[PDB]
């Protein structure tokens, strides 16, 4: 496991301000490392890859630079819609880890809301999820995910997850093919991660949940070479408890 370290862990900013956000590697990842958006009770969004390229799509006020162990995400001049938590992940070696999250607060400001489009209600790009629900201690639970605008046994796919209140945490992944399953460390041997390619399908089966699991799964599907996913389902809760 690389343990990614950010810092600060919250920040409080006015608009206009420069905020710089730091990434620490406990080890040397090269420059697979790709920085996200989120705002609460929204999908995450894909701001930085491949360290320092920037998504198309996303004001050039964003920007990434380092490499090896220390990266840094800048916005050169923070605007009301800029206040949410910032994630950098590294996709240099499975488990894929995500940092703790850096939140963006305001201390004279207002923005539009709005999450980032995601499900099947956004464009281009469709992930409908659905199954998740409450079940007890030991129990089972199936997640799907239909897929739909893009050729899809052409992408990898991933399953995240964060518990209420915490950060965003990397549950497994699977090749386009299928060929190839990764997994945390913490659900191996209880989830199961696969694909229906004739029915352009992901899915998620879990087994023996335990209260840790408690969390909004998301589904995401991977974009270019250096691990980054480009869009993500709106999110669907799991609840295990008595």
């Amino acid at each position: 496991d690389i343990q990614m370290t950010q810092s600060p862990s919250s920040l409080s900013a006015s608009v206009g301000d420069r905020v710089t956000i730091t990434c620490r590697a406990s080890q040397s990842i090269s420059s697979y490392l790709n920085w996200y958006q989120q705002k609460p009770g929204c999908a995450p969004k894909l701001l930085i890859y491949a360290a320092s390229s920037l998504q198309s799509g996303v004001p050039s006020r964003f920007s990434g630079s380092g490499s090896g162990t220390d990266f840094t995400l800048t916005i050169s001049s923070l605007q009301p819609e800029d206040f949410a938590t910032y994630y950098c992940q590294q996709s240099y070696s499975t488990p894929l880890t995500f940092g703790q999250g850096t939140k963006v607060e305001i201390k004279g400001s207002g923005g539009s809301g709005g999450c980032p489009p995601c499900g099947g209600s956004g464009g281009e790009v469709q992930l409908l999820e659905s199954g998740g629900g409450l079940v007890q201690p030991g129990g089972s639970l199936r997640l799907s995910c239909a897929a739909s605008g893009f050729t899809f046994s052409s992408y990898a796919m991933s399953w995240v997850r964060q518990a209420p209140g915490k950060g965003l945490e990397w549950v497994s992944a699977i090749s386009g093919s299928g060929g190839s399953t990764y997994y945390a460390d913490s659900v191996k041997g209880r989830f199961t991660i696969s694909r229906d390619n004739s029915k352009n399908t992901l899915y998620l089966q879990m087994n023996s949940l335990r209260a840790e699991d408690t969390a909004v799964y998301y589904c995401a599907k991977y974009d270019g070479i250096y691990g980054e996913l480009d869009f993500w389902g709106c999110g669907t809760l799991v609840t295990v408890s008595s």
